[PDB]
């Protein structure tokens, strides 16, 4: 089946919030047909297959997410299932042409090390960047709370895209840091 948009994380106001646009059955039906006519908007989508839910983020006109979420699946669209335009399984990165109605986050030109991770729960978590693909959590979270948030953006103070959340750094059974795909690698 296809990956289906089932919600979004709205980042337009000073406070992020999640919006659900499809329920469980609708998700499963839409995955099977690959036909999705729902209006798209915003930069961060909540996406789901029959068995996994995670995030997708539009940057550079491409809707990006993680391979360990989407596999090589098509995404449901107004015209039926659409094949991936980008697939790098080793980087854990896939992408489709962004849906009409979506907006892309602008890649960060700040070089800021003060980052913010956007989760599927709309928790925007402070993160200190340490390297090209790593930053430390500045507020404690369990691995379990971050699960389902892969594919979500790391933002800089200005709301620019710094990276895509790929994996959590687990130390002594809790989330200590995040591993992310740098926006510089999201080349079209
Ligand atoms: C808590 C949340 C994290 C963000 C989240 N990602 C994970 O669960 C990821 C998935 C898997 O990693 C990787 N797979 C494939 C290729 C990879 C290529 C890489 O690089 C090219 C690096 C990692 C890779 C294991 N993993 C970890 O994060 C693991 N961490 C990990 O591997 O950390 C390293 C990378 C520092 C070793 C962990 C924490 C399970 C032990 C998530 O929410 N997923 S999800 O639930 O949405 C789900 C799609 C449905
Ligand atoms: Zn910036």
């Amino acid at each position: 089946g296809s990956v289906v948009i089932v919600g979004r994380i709205n980042l337009s106001g000073d406070t992020a919030y999640a919006q659900q646009t499809r329920g469980e059955e609708g998700c499963q039906e839409t995955s099977q047909t690959g036909r999705d006519k729902n209006q798209v908007e915003g930069e961060v989508q909540i996406v789901s297959t029959a068995t996994q839910t995670f995030l997708a983020t539009s940057i550079n006109g491409v809707l990006w997410t993680v391979y360990h979420g989407a596999g090589t699946r098509t995404i449901a669209s107004p015209k039926g299932p659409v094949t991936q335009m980008y697939t790098n399984v080793d980087k854990d990165l896939v992408g489709w042409q962004a849906p009409q109605g979506s907006r892309s986050l602008t890649p960060c030109t700040c070089g800021s090390s003060d980052l913010y991770l956007v989760t599927r729960h709309a928790d925007v978590i402070p993160v200190r960047r340490r390297g090209d693909s790593r930053g430390s959590l500045l507020s404690p979270r369990p691995i379990s709370y971050l699960k389902g948030s892969s594919g979500g953006p790391l933002l800089c103070p200005a709301g620019h895209a710094v990276g895509i959340f790929r994996a959590a750094v687990c130390t002594r059974g809790v989330a200590k840091a995040v591993d992310f795909i740098p926006v510089e690698s999201l080349e079209t």
